[PDB]
């Protein structure tokens, strides 16, 4: 009925693994009664809700975010941010997923801002886009450059203590 | 009459609300056989997109161009899939749309080079949603060239003059060049 197949070691995958997540943490909770898709594996993202097949990751990800109703959750509707969101996801994705030096500098700064990128109330969209992106060179550097960037540090722990759940692969920091 | 149950509301002179019209033209032209056995929205002109079918109500360009999508099964046409190029197409939409729809001069040097030898900037068979996305993007720099700098991105005006004169339908509401 719904099979979600997947790439490993690919973070455009993990993405939607970690959309999922939310989807389960933030809106659906304890209905336990609320159908996920099966996650298989091969060399292509695609994805099948009942005779429609969507392929690659924003056709994909705008049909999950149909299906569960959670546009104003992912896009922090409620807000007001819904352009600030896809500005940064979409020059996330412009940059092919890769975040330099400088990008981690920048994001570092943003942090001190505000709890998540965009949202002043709860993780968004980006959020979990940037967690994916993160994940390698953060958990590439030692802790003192860890802790050069402690405002990226503490959000990507709080991301990964609040929203991963049983479809992230992405193994805990430390 | 009957109140329509399908409504599509576009901003005039808006570069995305030219898209959708353009996607509908597609759809139309590329997608739909006999035109008349397929419902169409009611287009309103507002100061927003959004797209109400029944108890859904999208906002906004990709909100609403993927639930245009959906209702009329055209993915694999405007994303070329039997040619395996979903992948290349969304490389390529999602560039523009972080660039806000515009294009630097270095960047139309680029297209013209990847136009010398294509009819279309990701297909080898029809035009897809690169070539809407970067056809309404295009119309406003174009327009304003004057013929001595279009025939510099000669590629480009071809390309640009064979979209409108093969694609642009009744939802489009831009006016064609060169008439």
């Amino acid at each position: 009925m719904c099979v979600l197949t997947l790439v490993q070691d690919d973070v455009k995958s993990d993405i939607l693994k970690l959309v999922l997540d939310f989807i389960k943490a933030v809106v659906v909770k304890d209905d336990e009664k609320v159908a996920f898709p099966e996650v298989r594996h091969e060399k292509k993202i695609s994805f099948q809700y009942k005779d429609k097949q969507y392929k690659e990751l924003f056709c994909t990800l705008y049909a999950i975010i149909d299906i569960y109703d959670c546009y104003n959750e992912l896009f922090n509707e409620d807000e007001g941010k819904v352009s600030e969101n896809e500005e940064f996801i979409f020059h996330l994705a412009s940059d092919k997923f890769k975040l330099k030096q400088l990008d981690m500098k920048h994001l570092n700064d943003l942090l001190c801002e505000k709890s998540y990128i965009v949202s002043n109330r709860h993780a968004s969209i980006v959020d979990i886009f940037y967690f994916c992106s993160v994940y390698k060179p953060l958990s590439e550097m030692p802790a003192k450059e860890r802790v050069e960037i402690s405002h990226i540090y503490r959000w990507f722990l709080h991301i990964q203590e609040t929203l991963v759940g049983k479809f992230t692969t992405l193994k805990k920091l430390e």
